[PDB]
């Protein structure tokens, strides 16, 4: 099972109409898997989507004497019963590691903490990770009856989306936390995989430098990574990482080798390890002065005649509605990311891709 993906973070908190047309452009692409958001953390972010899931430390769900709010959780229902039918597979992330529906810093305000990175280390706050985790894995979906821990759209968990711990450069701190919750899930769900969903970043590895000297600190450590280490958890199931060079660092005449060399490098380690590997975000802007779909071409191909698992852009939307709809109709593209199923050159590699995966 080798794929194209791709990602989309509102399928917990859209219409009806909204999640239907991202889960059917993806079946009419080829797109196998869809990575999501499994978090909405922090009664100010839930409030402001009018959806919730974990507003505040032990509520689950929309607080009592909350009406006429959206549950998540129903929302995710939603989402997961409709890939199911569309033959669609899901990795749900559990915990943001940026502050975008509340994250690890929500967590730090709950209990009190001063730094975003005492999520990792302060015992309250993975206590109440962990029971938001068991919460939503025994959660029985209500358009299928079937558990998510029994459901085998879901794909996967994954504990952090681009977690890093800048305070502990030795990366430490991560490989505890990761073999810890990793270890936790495995408790709750012996069925499904894990990983980390963080970004790949490395921490000085002999023979690994970056292209043309730049983005340096992706490859030296700076944000308390150690991917390999991370790897290596006996209880994470497969090696996840993101490619930005935009917001990374990276020359634009560079975007293209520096990914393909990021890419080689990932797919390297992780067969040395013996774990498959997810390329599972990457994405140049629509605006750089280069040619996006060949760089794209370039990316896909290379996991692709290198042996990765799967290769998954950022990311992919529909239609929209409200204030959320740009002037052909379609979520906007706030990010300057968006791929919609249209007659885009991207549009067309994907679907281009999604054949040869
Ligand atoms: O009563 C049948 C059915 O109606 C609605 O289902 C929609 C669905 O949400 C769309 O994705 C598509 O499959 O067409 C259906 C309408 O034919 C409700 O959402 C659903 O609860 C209900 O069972
Ligand atoms: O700070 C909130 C900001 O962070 C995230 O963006 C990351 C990005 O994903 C990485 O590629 C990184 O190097 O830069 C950013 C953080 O400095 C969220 O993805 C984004 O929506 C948000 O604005
Ligand atoms: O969550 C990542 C996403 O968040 C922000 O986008 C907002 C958008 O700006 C709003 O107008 C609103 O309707 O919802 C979005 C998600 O909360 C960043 O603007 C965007 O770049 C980013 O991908």
């Amino acid at each position: 099972f080798r794929f194209i993906g791709s990602n989309n973070y509102y399928m917990h908190y859209k219409s009806n109409r909204m999640i239907d047309s991202v889960l059917e452009s993806a079946r009419d692409m080829g797109i196998k898997v869809l990575r999501i958001w499994g978090f909405l953390d922090g009664e100010s972010y839930c409030r402001d989507k009018n959806t919730y899931m974990h507003p505040e430390p032990g509520v689950f769900g929309v607080p009592e004497g909350i009406s006429n709010a959206q549950n998540g959780f129903e929302r995710l229902d939603y989402t997961i019963a409709k890939a199911k039918e569309l033959g669609i597979k899901l990795i749900i992330v559990l915990v943001n590691n940026w502050d975008d529906f509340g994250g690890m810093n929500q967590y730090v305000r709950w209990f009190g903490g001063t730094h975003h990175d005492d999520f990792y280390r302060d015992e309250r706050i993975k206590e109440e990770y962990k029971k938001y985790v068991s919460f939503l894995i025994n959660h029985v979906n209500v358009y299928t009856g079937v558990p998510y821990r029994e459901e085998p759209t879901i794909m996967a968990w994954e504990l952090a989306n681009e977690l890093r711990c800048e305070t502990d450069k030795s990366g430490n701190t991560l490989v505890e936390w990761v073999k810890e919750m990793s270890s936790y899930i495995k408790s709750l769900d012996p069925n499904h995989l894990v990983a980390v969903g963080d970004e790949g970043f490395f921490s000085n590895y002999e023979g690994f430098k970056p292209y043309g000297g730049e983005a340096e600190w992706a490859y030296n450590g700076w944000s308390g990574v150690d991917w390999k280490k991370l790897l290596s958890i006996e209880t994470v199931d497969f090696g996840t990482f993101h490619l930005y060079p935009s917001h990374w660092g990276v020359s634009p005449e560079n975007y293209a080798q520096w990914g393909a060399k990021w890419i080689e490098d990932h797919i390297k380690i992780a067969k040395e390890i013996g774990k498959p590997v997810v390329l599972e975000e990457y994405g140049i802007p629509k605006s750089a002065p280069v040619n996006r779909t060949a760089i794209y071409r370039l990316w896909n191909d290379l996991v692709y005649d290198l042996g990765g698992d799967g290769a998954m852009f950022w990311m992919l939307a529909g239609i929209g509605e409200g204030s959320d709809r740009d002037e052909r109709g379609y979520y906007p593209d706030y990010d300057g990311f968006r791929i919609v199923n249209d007659d885009s050159p991207e549009a067309e590699l994907i679907r281009e891709y999604a054949k040869l995966f």
